[PDB]
């Protein structure tokens, strides 16, 4: 390969610009050229594209979101988007691409190799609910936001013995919730992928109070519902002072921390290895803490779970 | 006089405990004995005191919230209330009263000396809405958390070239907004104590958008309404994709910044001062960068207000 | 007007670019051009200067360091340089100058007014050591790198019981180390503008020793000398397991706190507005918290002093 | 068993008391009793011993440092020692015992099973050099407050130009430097477990110059040397303004991240497993991401190593 390109797709997450990074540096040092392609596949189609110097990459390994956009395209869902697209990217020569993103962006990953266009998907996202890897880039970032908050709420919560209903993200996975809440040190954690019993949580919210704590944090994925329902359901069943606070956007943005900084460099390095070494419609991942490719297809097919033994043990930590 | 008593009263602030830990030791480097009042003023009812010792006080500069909690005591309005209260003093011999938090608790502390027991009040507050100071106890470090918020938000606008309204705390003050909204490079800030008219805010995010700036921030404090209504406005006028930010209690809770250690540790010291030399009825603050100290009646009576020509430059910045 | 410049020169601080923000808006908006100098004043001798729009400084605002770069000019304090830069002024027809930087600074801007060219100064340095103004910027923003630091040095300071001297800049002032000591509950606090002996401060920790505080941290701004040698002679004399930490350039970088980022707002505001009404030879300040602007010979020629009653309560806040 | 202890030895490392706190809590849910075992082994001679309830361990999930403090036991390594130990121990009837620290600590754990205590180590340290593990407790937390600072200086580094050698912690291990460097984006690591030739490195930054970045960072782990030496022979070599920064014990404090906080949940509750099902002489740790133990024996006999993949990658991204 002479020409690659690189682009983001999806909910933008802390550490894609690290991953930008790599990609671009590992690329160059092998001689490769890098065209980035801006606002994603949308910008793919309207033919979007710049070519990337290596100081182009210079001063954002700290920052967040993505230098290159990202956007929605459902047009690209389109045999007529994909050909527009495909046409973009050899009227400008570019061989393989990088995409950088969620599984919605996997697919058009997918699609392309479909049609013989070398494709490689690194995970960036919040969520970490993509097949293929133990973490996704953003998802250390984002916990560290929420604990953060966490922190702060846990200060008030205490001042005035009160209850708080924190609302994260993640609308199919639980992980924010589930490592959030077991970092943060929360009485109750409800995820989507285990079964809950409101009867319960109060049981314990209730024996808590008794043990002598007055005060108390619930985590709830906002995948199973609304942070104001679960509020208004603990605060009438128990009498307890409740409020309720949703995190939003904020999970999203920020400088991304070590972990992800120092993953988002390896994997972004790594599907560069594949693109020049023929491999094309694979994935990148880190799986028992090494460093992995799969088939987009393979990958996609299988599905997101959460340890429920670490569950459990968020049970077994409450007071 | 031999011996005192510190309450925190109204929410809890970051800087409480700094204001505790001054209050604590000025008074015994004074030889006088200090004594902590938990729950406010209604733990004052139910004599819910302890004596502190010096070491009682270490390890706290740094944290927030109070570590004497906080209480709402509507049964203190009364003179049956303020009676129990007075007797709980006597009984323990406490002859003077440090009261840090909101104006809820300066009318307290008013009512306490028309008992003739001796109080000063302390500005605890993240709000700034507290006559007779420039700023309250917990303001800068609300500040540096909406920042650290909008820093995260402006990430994920910017990736994704999206419009956010932020709604911050402060029902019936715009400093929170104000201050932020300035130092986060907010296209628009909504505050009460200035008028506004949506047309005009509409106009100058089209104007932006015109510009070439894509993405856009708007702060609006809890006082002026709902970030959900402004969201849903701004979207129906300019087509803009438009989200909904909604801080909350995290405004509340965190470390306490350098100047809100500071700030806390000099009034805390100050209104010690103040008992000893007999002076009771006062309410302590910073005023155009000095300590000074007024009576609770006359600072009660005055209002609160914002530097109209900050928020006059907040419009020139937006681009 | 119709044409100004903009330039930072000295150490850096958080805070420049806000500065640089508000200077390039607010003489935009008075529909004034804006021309960046960059390396300071060994740029403008180069003739290194470019026009800003607008956008050239959006998302800049939470930024640390100075997008228009920094440099020592020592071949201006020579009126060939001055002439040489007077030239490179005129050949670009800028008519004015705001200058963001340390005194040496003041200075340079002295001499280009004397040569008829109007300049402001605003103060930019982490050290408050700068006369007409009660803070400089990136002053705050210092102050909480430091406490960041005192906060993680406490924690293991408490774990091992010991003893910590903890150098902080300001080679001529003791600001940072005043504000931080009383912030960070340091136990001695050593400035420039303070005798201290050094048989007193012993006596004050062992006594602390004594008083059951196993652990201890000592401020020493650098100006007073070396944290090595300083922790040297307390371990010598008390016994106690001594270390020593210096904090160094950390203090000069980071994103500008809200206090910071508000102070270069309207102080780089205030800059233009002195320009366009004429007033030249001008340095800006806060004082009392109101703005003000003073001639720079009568600024230059005033001293820099610390509230030595706040020196006086961090000894009586010392257990 | 009825009854176990839990102490912390060797330098405290941020997460201890998360650690702490899953121990106490995975005890006690088992119904069995934990008694703190306060100064480490130290303390354990002296008999300084205190049960511990449930609520001893509520709010300091998020606390740097230890709660059960720590110091170093010389005396220890003696029969003697060991048996004044077991005394104190038994006297108490503390049947088992968690020790959580460095590898000087499961040494003692060693030691102590011989002698027919079962003990499980838990690895907590900043270094990341502990056999049986690929991350210790504390290292994740030590990453983000190295990237922190080195955030700080590329601000500073940016606006004058200037090389900077910054030196961090790990006297054995480049595991902090690698990450670091790696996730800080700097143009050199020097670690130990790998060979450096200086005419190299200096011809990279010579070539970066070149290139156009006028800035550079350079990350030494203190066990390769100290950061005056490299930063006198870089400058002298080069001729850049060179500046050294030593980070220090930072390192070792702060609020743990949600990684450190998560992992030191997972691992203590481990540790208390194994002591109940009669496994002693133990030590737990984490690879492949997932959760193993190991005889301490045959751990201490292995050796620790870095990913040399990893620093070749660090080589390859730097411009």
């Amino acid at each position: 390969m002479k020409r690659i390109g690189v682009l983001t797709s999806g909910g933008d997450s802390p550490g894609m610009n690290a991953a930008i990074r790599s990609v671009v540096r590992k690329a160059i040092y092998h001689g490769v050229e890098v065209y980035g392609v801006y606002h994603g596949y949308a910008g793919l189609i309207a033919g979007n594209i710049k070519k990337l110097e290596v100081g182009d990459v210079g001063d954002i390994i700290h920052r967040g979101g993505t230098i290159l956009y990202t956007a929605r395209c459902p047009e690209f869902k389109t045999e007529e988007g994909q050909k527009k697209g495909i046409e973009q990217l050899k009227k400008h020569g570019i061989q393989g691409l990088v995409v950088i993103g969620g599984d919605g962006s996997y697919q058009g990953a997918k699609k392309l190799t479909e049609h013989g266009f070398p494709c490689v998907g690194v995970p960036g996202t919040i969520d970490n609910d993509i097949p293929g890897t133990d973490f996704t880039i953003g998802f250390d970032t984002a916990l560290n936001t929420v604990i953060d908050a966490i922190d702060k709420i846990r200060d008030t919560a205490t001042s005035h013995e009160r209850t708080y209903v924190i609302e994260v993200m993640g609308r199919h996975a639980g992980d924010i919730a589930l490592w959030s809440g077991l970092a943060g040190g929360a009485e109750t954690i409800l995820i989507p992928e285990a079964d809950y019993d409101m009867n319960d949580v109060i049981a314990r919210l209730k024996r808590g109070h008794e043990r002598g704590k007055k005060h108390s944090i619930i985590i709830v994925a906002e995948g199973v519902g609304s942070g104001v329902d679960f509020g208004r359901q603990i605060q009438e069943a128990t009498g307890f002072e409740t409020r309720v606070t949703v995190l939003g956007h904020v999970q999203r943005g920020g400088s991304p921390t070590a972990f992800d900084r120092v993953l988002a460099s390896r994997l972004g390095a790594r599907a560069v290895e594949l693109l020049l070494e023929g491999k094309g419609g694979r994935c990148v991942g880190i799986q028992n803490n090494q460093l992995v490719d799969h088939d987009i297809a393979e990958a996609l097919a299988n599905k997101h779970t959460i340890d429920q033994r670490m569950y459990a043990l968020s049970k077994e930590l409450s007071i």
